[PDB]
């Protein structure tokens, strides 16, 4: 089944919206689940969100207006336990997610706040950062390209793709992770 995986929006202090083409792709009755690191940062894209699935997850990014959200939780997915964390926390790094992902104990670790996308494994555990869907800026940091994550989870396996809008196309890469 499908999972949208986004967060990092900043609409509308940085951006205001997601790029048109993104939006394109983005239609309700597709996607099952919707995991989202954060820093949304208000109720008008939450409510995007759930124009586009039921089932929505967020963690509380560091400049989240809503403060409800917790800032850390674990979703279980098929036979994958996933967690979830803005990721602003993290004091760095390899080293610190990793850190994260024993203390949650899960299979795959969901986290944000580089607005730099990241898809890999490490130590048979998966690692995935979507980026920032709006493609925000962030500090001073420099190349920031728009991108979201698509995961299909079914059973033991998951396939995840990475959405960019380089230049003015989105381009698709995918990385494949079984459970070991």
């Amino acid at each position: 089944m499908l999972v949208l995986v986004l967060g990092d929006l900043h609409i509308p202090h940085r951006c205001n919206s997601l790029p048109a083409k993104f939006k394109k792709l983005l239609v309700p009755g597709k996607i099952q689940h919707i995991l989202c690191t954060g820093n949304l940062c208000t109720k008008e894209s939450y409510d995007y969100l759930k124009t586009l699935a039921g089932d929505v997850h967020i963690v509380r990014g560091d400049f989240d207006e809503n403060l409800n959200y917790p800032e850390q939780k674990v979703v279980t997915v098929g036979q994958f336990k996933i967690g979830l964390i803005h990721g602003h926390q993290v004091i760095p790094d390899m080293a610190s997610l990793a850190l994260l992902q024993r203390q949650f104990d899960v299979d795959i670790l969901i986290s944000g706040h580089t607005h730099k996308f990241e898809a890999f494994e490490h130590e048979n555990k998966f690692y995935i950062n979507p980026g920032s869907a709006t493609g925000a800026y962030n500090a001073l940091e420099t190349n920031i390209i728009p991108s979201f994550v698509l995961m299909d989870i079914q059973a033991s396996t998951v396939v995840t793709y990475v959405y960019q809008l380089i230049g003015d196309d989105v381009k698709v890469e995918r990385i494949e992770y079984k459970k070991p």
